[PDB]
């Protein structure tokens, strides 16, 4: 049993869906991420309102890979005017820090059964980018990811 996340009372958790596995390698190497304008705003508002009272975790998955590839914690607000041409999408200017916690592949079949009541009870594995996950469902996800072999 891995119960590190069993008793989280605070926090928010989001799905990250990427069109670029290179963006993810870059994130793991330099501890940075960027979403779409719409995604950045949602993540920024969450991080800022949290005001250090708990974590914002991000659950990463590349579109069409059939698995999650890791989790990271969001570690700064978003900066909207920074060096361009840094991500798969040339025009993206934004940036925020993250600290990667797990990097490992967990097949969707391990997570398929967890459903999101805030997203029409769809499986967590059929989420779009920056879909939010309720804490109690996020705790089940994190345990499975932490413990997967």
């Amino acid at each position: 049993e891995n119960l590190y996340f069993q008793h989280m009372k605070h926090g928010r958790v989001f799905i990250i869906k990427s069109y670029s596995e290179d963006d993810i390698h870059r994130s793991i190497k330099y501890n940075i991420w960027c979403s779409t304008e719409h995604g950045n705003k949602r993540l920024d508002a969450a991080y800022r309102s949290m005001n250090g009272k708990g974590p914002v975790y991000l659950l990463f998955s590349v579109n069409g890979s059939g698995h999650f590839c890791g989790v990271a914690e969001m570690k700064s607000a978003v900066d909207y005017n920074t060096c361009a041409g840094v991500w798969s999408q040339d025009k993206w200017k934004g940036r925020f820090d993250v600290r990667w916690i797990f990097v490992k592949d967990v097949p969707n079949s391990q997570l398929r059964h967890i459903r999101l009541e805030n997203n029409e009870n769809k499986p967590v594995t059929n989420s779009r980018d920056t879909q939010e996950v309720p804490l109690e469902k996020a705790k089940q996800v994190l345990k499975i990811i932490a413990s997967y072999k």
